[PDB]
């Protein structure tokens, strides 16, 4: 089941009776985009490319069309894990080009590719294993999503044990049937919350899978009567959903972060990589935490980190070093939530870590104390800064950042910020029922 | 009906058959406070004072009691506008003292008195006429307040014309029966919204009346089946409720703001007074706009001002000069909402205006253009700043302000900020239904 | 079924039986069953290098920070679950938890039971356990949530229920036998909709693993037939609660060391000392055998649950009972625990207490052949008959100052267990219950 050439794809389409091909790409804000191609037209698509409206990539801030061409990558062909009676369905990715023949710089996948390209200039290749947390909710009588609980279980609980036990198994099976190579799946801290850990793979292939994961899990749950939610904080008072990103660099086949003779067995480049991450994380929190609801997860008192720090012992730090060493040496960034665009988030993580190695950015001493247990003046002395407290603050930090603008390009940078600003200007004017409950009788 | 001495009060209590006396004071956050005294004990109260728990003034941030004494002011005695079958009811104010005999610096009324005291050092006395906007809503089946409309009328509409016509008349009559001397009352822009304009009077007496107004209107409406709401923005998409504060200074009986020979007929001190207001308004917006809901009114596109500016022509400026001249020359600050503590708000307005005259603070050229019609870069050149966009930003501006700390005192200053911070930390973590409507199906 | 010994045994069985997912199985400090799924393709590498996982999951709801830990899979614990999804077969597997430095994690309750077994081996003893698990079978509401709605109104040993509940009850028994549980007996219990399943009398470590497996297997099977299986100690007022009677005996040289043909009761001196140690320390770890606030709504007089510390051979209502069987079947039954307890911690502490009795020759005193429930405080005080802790707070306080429980559990488990139970009690003691409104709202 390893596809390399267009002839590999075409023969598998004929042998497996694939009738529809679905393109897969994402817009600037991480929404999954697609259109359907009948398989009869697939051979022409491989030869000539497929023309489509490129403003779909631009987000919801689009006004004008832009004719663009999608050059299909046969190595991304993959059959979807459901079987219509008519025939099989498969997804395929590709690269977006302008009519003049130049690659469209506004595709988030292209943005990730340039970061991979800059990493290869120094001989580095990046591997990532994301830990994706989500909620399994009930549908109402009309089939609409709700936040109604499907179980009351806790961390690593063997739950649910009713019919929800079968949908969770169906989700894991569907991913395995598609070649995901899941490492582990388990119940998360909050009721009805679940986590699936990806295999440690190369960043580009992993990023494509994070996108595929989201609509596969969504579709499988829907067809069983449940709703899979990737909201950061759908429920007050319980754990939010993060997307922890374990990352590692390789050069000449060996792990760049590992060093057998150092006290912590962590290399100098590992320290530099953390320094770049710590130096720039505030500038692209708006990308790792892209929606207004993201910052309801980034509040003190839960697993989510709100203070910029690193440690090898405390969990609640922004960056944590797992105990694993050798070829598996990795660092874990714990702030992102599964609403982020994986292409933009992974690219900025790579660029920030690369800038740490380039500029020999010291990360400081690790914070082994639970920072939540500290006063504001204590953190002030130790130089412990915090993440932006809402989307608007994150927007302002990203607005004036030379690092983020150069890494995304002036087109992705502008369009992402403009959409997020429109988002906040809508939210900031809403009068919420909490305000009514608090002030109607008081004032 | 003019009371001057304790014997004036005691005889009127006997003649008018007053059976209960209600003390009236406010806490640090502007909530109206009270306790009941049977009229038989009133004569002892005038002689010795009344001991009460002073931590009631401290707000909801109180932990320890503090025994304090209220020295009743017989000139504030006033009979309430409803008539129980048992007997009449009256309100009375006073000054709060510590057991050692010193005035308690934490009473907001005392804070206003010191600003009046500092104004008298330069020969100034301040007169204020507040324009109080409120909403008239329906009660549900259980008598609880709602936001259900009582009319659909607009600006200056003769509405409502149903039974709501009688409660609005009852409210105006009750205030007139109590000696308020209302200037005008009319329908406001939003449906079910109403405004009552006070007589131009001295700041201390006016501030006491703003407090009395709130619970009188509340009680009169309740007993007719309606709810009077003083929320800034109870309803999205329609006008909020402000408390415009027209103010003027007098020295030697003549209006300090008037000058017959100047082009605009406005004196130099009037310009200085505006300059101090403009220089400091950002530092005490947290007092004029004290609740989270206040900044749902301070959004662009309605009558509320969000840009720091002054003009004699445009309404939508933060400070506006009415056309009236001579003894009636006044300036109007349009940002406050009726949730503010009138003692703290008027005191800071007086101090800021006084600091303008002391330091000869130029207010700049007036902005006669509708600032809302301008780009961000246009306002940048003209030095046009904006008000804080939420309660947290207003808290931070007040936290580091030497002017506000000195004018309120270190005890009111600390307690006010601590309560408002607890307020924001509760609001910032709430997951609102708007987030569910926007992100549950998307993410 | 089959018995697996090597990793090659398990890997073969995965292929020939089309097992697609392996579920790890362990417990947190409080006894909550913990698991995560491994794809069968990953299983071969799991046997070679172990599986990294967040070991703070073992701490319970008192976990402060993450802790990387390794699970070394035990091939002999591989067992196929008794449901057959269309996708493929499912199996569970246990293992040992190791720290990154290579040492075993002392906070795993399974490790705690294993060191108790090691103390028995030092004195030449191996311990066998047969538990009797009581549970309730309730209806689900219209939304699929558990209720306390009855499924039958039968009593002790009744042939009930006889409606569709007869089938789910039989499905539970069939699936346990399908996994090789070798059930001794299953019957209706005293309370309506209450049931009992009697485990095979076998090795303590294997039996403790089966108790954890039993709970989620019964719950999942009941769930899929529209019923809820409850292991609450006392879900309903006014009827019997659910207990976990723990039969036990020691063996040495393949002989039962509790049996003596020569003595009058046909019990050896070691059995007397073993009882003495149990009676000496039972108060100090009642918080382990009866771990939740609801446990002490069962530990009240009048419903078969023992509240007084005594032993006897005749009447069951004693804390410790001697069944009539002798010879190789000689055992002593401890009747205080409920199915909410962690079996690893409860069995470990029973063993340690009994072994402490043997090594210190602790006399158990005269048996109390009368029903203690018929005695005054004066009569009970005259015979020096003590009570079990009356609520979780009292049991916590008795466990907090026990040097014995701290040594047997280890510091990590000891503090983490107590801290969690204290937070549980502090939350409970502040609640204003509807019973208080019914009694006081009108009166005061
Ligand atoms: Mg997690
Ligand atoms: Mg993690
Ligand atoms: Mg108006
Ligand atoms: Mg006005
Ligand atoms: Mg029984
Ligand atoms: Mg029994």
């Amino acid at each position: 089941k390893k596809c390399t050439t267009k002839e590999d794809v075409l023969e598998a389409v004929k042998e497996r009776d694939v009738k529809f091909i679905r393109t897969q790409f994402t817009d600037t804000l991480g929404i999954i985009k697609s259109w359907a191609i009948p398989a009869e037209q697939l051979e022409e698509a491989f030869e000539n490319g497929v023309m489509f409206d490129g403003s779909s990539i631009q987000g919801f801030t689009r006004i004008e069309e832009s004719d663009m061409k999608l050059a299909l990558d046969p190595s991304t062909f993959r059959i979807l894990p459901w079987r219509p009676a008519t025939g099989a369905v498969a997804r395929i990715l590709g690269d977006v080009y302008l009519p003049d023949g130049n690659p469209f710089k506004g595709d988030p996948r292209y943005v990730l590719k340039t970061a991979i390209k800059e990493a290869e200039k120094m001989g580095f290749s990046m591997n990532v294993g994301p830990e994706l947390e989500f909620f399994l909710f009930k549908l109402d009588a009309n089939g609409n999503p709700t936040t109604e609980l499907t179980d009351q279980g806790g961390y690593f609980d063997f739950a649910p044990l009713d019919l929800g036990q079968d949908v969770r198994r169906d989700i894991d099976y569907a991913l395995e049937h598609m070649g995901f190579q899941i490492e582990a799946s388990h119940h998360e801290v909050a009721p009805s919350q679940h986590e699936i850990d990806f295999r440690f793979g190369d960043v580009l292939c992993t990023a494509d899978n994070v996108v595929t994961f989201k609509y596969v899990v969504k579709s499988i749950a829907y067809h069983k009567g449940y709703y899979a939610s990737f909201m950061p904080k759908p429920l007050f008072g319980v754990n939010g959903s993060g997307m922890h990103s374990n990352q590692s660099l390789f050069k000449d086949g060996k792990n760049v972060f590992y060093d057998p003779d150092t006290p912590t067995k962590l290399s100098q480049d590992a320290m530099y990589y953390i320094g770049g991450l710590l130096k720039h994380i505030r500038e692209f929190t708006a990308v790792t935490n892209p929606v207004v609801n993201s910052y309801k997860r980034l509040v003190p008192g839960y697993e989510a980190p709100v203070y910029i720090s690193w440690s090898a012992q405390n969990r609640s730090s922004l960056i944590r070093i797992p105990a694993t060493r050798g070829n598996g040496t990795r660092i874990e960034l714990r702030c992102p939530d599964p609403a982020c665009n994986p292409y933009l988030a992974f690219a900025l993580m790579l660029r920030a870590g690369l800038e740490g190695i380039k500029n020999k950015i010291d990360p400081g001493e690790p914070t082994n104390v639970n920072i939540f247990h500290l006063s504001d003046k204590e953190r002030e002395e130790r130089g412990i800064r915090s993440l932006p407290a809402d989307l608007k603050e994150a927007i302002d930090e990203m607005k004036g950042s030379k690092f983020v603008k150069e890494a995304l390009g002036e087109h992705v940078f502008s369009h992402y910020l403009c959409a997020k600003e429109m988002e906040w200007d809508e939210y900031k004017a809403v009068v919420h029922p909490w305000e009514l409950s608090r002030y109607l009788s008081m004032l």
